[PDB]
């Protein structure tokens, strides 16, 4: 079947994994649980298309950026994940960005941009100023919560859809 190879990117705890969990196993890890790296493959049904759901679920944490490079070269799609509640995830996420258009010697990488966390009440991110980054980008953006399902799917499915479509 066509394969989607996804790759879930961001700073560590914004909730990559939270995000790929509530996905794939339709429930939310309310638990510390850092990632190394983990791999998902579930076949899915989308927009009546038998395809396979290749995610990687990477490691926000500051070293492992060497690995980081030899995941972008063989993503396909790429989640670009902060969280509403962490201003620092969102200055964060333009690197994550950059250094994937450098690996993939590409601006047009399939790519969402996700604001995640959006049932938390303190908010530091405002959706305008993601908008205006992911706009500056030429991709979406979208806000989840891995905690609710709010978006989730959504931003999954929006991600193969760019790749699809790309
Ligand atoms: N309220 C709320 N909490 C969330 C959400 N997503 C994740 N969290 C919480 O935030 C923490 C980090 O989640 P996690 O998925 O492990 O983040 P991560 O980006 O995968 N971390 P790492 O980079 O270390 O692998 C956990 O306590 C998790 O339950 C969300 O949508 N809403
Ligand atoms: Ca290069
Ligand atoms: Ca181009
Ligand atoms: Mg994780």
């Amino acid at each position: 079947m066509t394969e989607y190879k996804l790759v879930v990117v961001g700073a560590g705890g914004v909730g990559k994994s939270a995000l790929t969990i509530q996905l794939i196993q339709n429930h939310f890890v309310d638990e510390y649980d850092p990632t190394i790296e983990d791999s998902y493959r579930k076949q899915v049904v989308i927009d009546g298309e038998t395809c396979l759901l290749d995610i990687l679920d990477t490691a926000g944490q500051e070293e492992y950026s060497a690995m980081r490079d030899q995941y972008m070269r063989t993503g396909e799609g790429f989640l670009c994940v902060f969280a509403i509640n962490n201003t620092k995830s969102f200055e964060d996420i333009h690197q994550y960005i950059e250094q994937i258009k450098r690996v993939k010697d590409s601006d047009d990488v399939p790519m969402v941009l996700v604001g995640n966390k959006c049932d938390l009440a303190a908010r530091t991110v405002e959706s305008r100023q993601a908008q205006d980054l992911a706009r500056s980008y030429g991709i979406p953006y979208i806000e989840t919560s891995a905690k609710t399902r709010q978006g989730v799917e959504d931003a999954f499915y929006t991600l193969v859809r760019e790749i699809r479509q790309h």
